[PDB]
């Protein structure tokens, strides 16, 4: 037909190599796409709280860089998808493309010795990205960002499958959880793509979800930033599950730390190593020691090693009662206390 445009049009031309199927300022005059502005929050906002929790439990740089990348691209998102103009579409676009390199450096990296780089790999990805960088602003073709950023996102995708199947089985649920609502919500970005047809918003109810839930690249927003949420998640506990201690070092931990009580010489040093050892004690109590390797978790022997365990928690949780109270003498004092409740319960098992 010949009639008025639903785009609305205000703040600026629109000076971007792309523009989506929502009617540009088409809810406020302050925002081009709104349902593709706001829905970019689930991208802003989550990332935000893991790159801080991060920061707090001390993780690993590179996990940290990962959960911000993800907030970074959430906002180039949000201002792109605000002004549509070019230099907020790169924003959008470019950091993508650094943050899936990002993402290969540490699903490449987890299981290696804590505190070392792979320049290999390292100038490897800075190259990639810089070379992707220059053509793309060379040649202005969007198919060729797209088909950069898909293919990281493909040896991301390999690479977690050889994870899943050959190291760690048990995040076969999240690693394919990420993988199934990331390929979801590539099919609703191909939906509000193809099928560019403004007939359920136009034909009844606009103001619900009747309207708003056929805005397919606010779902794919929704989708990716939660798939890429699951993703960090996954890498995480990947790099988790390598790091992770077992019964000997629990067993030694637990024992340098009583040595550390007794010849302690400041409520510091007696109040950390109660700690340690509280958790190093939690961690060896599920475990199973060598001697009864052959028996059942709930066999008389198995019961009579946790029964110690559970004396020795609740023991350094009065020393750690002491400690808080100020009673640093005293708390001190529990290490020979402690030492007894090892040599009579659990030390014959190990
Ligand atoms: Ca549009
Ligand atoms: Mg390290
Ligand atoms: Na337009
Ligand atoms: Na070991
Ligand atoms: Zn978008």
């Amino acid at each position: 037909f010949a009639p008025a445009a639903d785009r609305e049009g205000y703040w600026g031309p629109t000076t971007s190599t792309l523009d989506w199927c929502e009617e540009n300022y088409s809810v406020t005059w302050y925002i081009a796409e709104f349902w593709n502005t706001v829905s970019n929050l689930i991208m802003i906002i989550p990332p935000m709280f893991g790159a801080v929790q991060s920061v707090r439990d001390g993780l690993e740089k590179r996990y940290i860089a990962s959960y911000l990348a993800l907030t970074v691209v959430g906002m180039g998102s949000w201002c792109f998808h605000m002004t549509l103009k070019y230099e907020m579409q790169l924003l959008d676009e470019l950091p993508m493309i650094y943050s899936c390199c990002i993402f290969v450096y540490c699903m490449f990296e987890c299981f290696k010795i804590k505190n070392s780089v792979n320049y290999h790999l390292l100038f490897t990805l800075v190259l990639f990205s810089l070379i992707v960088t220059t053509v793309y602003l060379k040649v202005k073709e969007p198919i060729f960002h797209q088909v950069m950023y898909g293919m990281l996102v493909f040896t991301l995708v390999l690479r977690s499958i050889y994870i899943v199947t050959w190291v760690y089985p048990w995040l076969r649920g999240l690693g394919y959880t990420s993988l199934g609502i990331f390929l979801l919500g590539f099919l609703f970005w191909n939906i509000d793509n193809i099928f560019c047809e403004s007939l359920r918003n136009f034909r009844k109810k606009v103001p619900p979800i009747i309207g708003i839930t056929t805005q397919f690249h606010a779902w794919w927003h929704i989708l990716t930033g939660l798939g890429s949420y699951l993703h960090i998640l996954f890498s995480l506990y990947t790099r988790t599950l390598y790091l992770r201690a077992d019964l000997e070092d629990n067993w030694e931990t637990l024992n340098d730390n009583l040595k550390v009580i007794e010849k302690a010489d400041n409520a510091a040093q007696v109040k950390d190593a109660l700690t340690k050892m509280r958790a190093a004690a939690l961690d060896a109590q599920k475990a199973t020691p060598p001697k009864l390797e052959d028996k059942s978790p709930d066999s008389p022997e198995m019961k009579d090693f946790r029964h110690g365990f559970d004396i020795l928690v609740g023991q350094i949780d009065d020393a750690l009662k002491l400690a808080n109270e100020g009673k640093v003498k005293e708390a001190q004092a529990a290490a020979e206390q402690l030492k007894t409740t090892r040599n009579a319960y659990i030390q014959k098992y190990l």
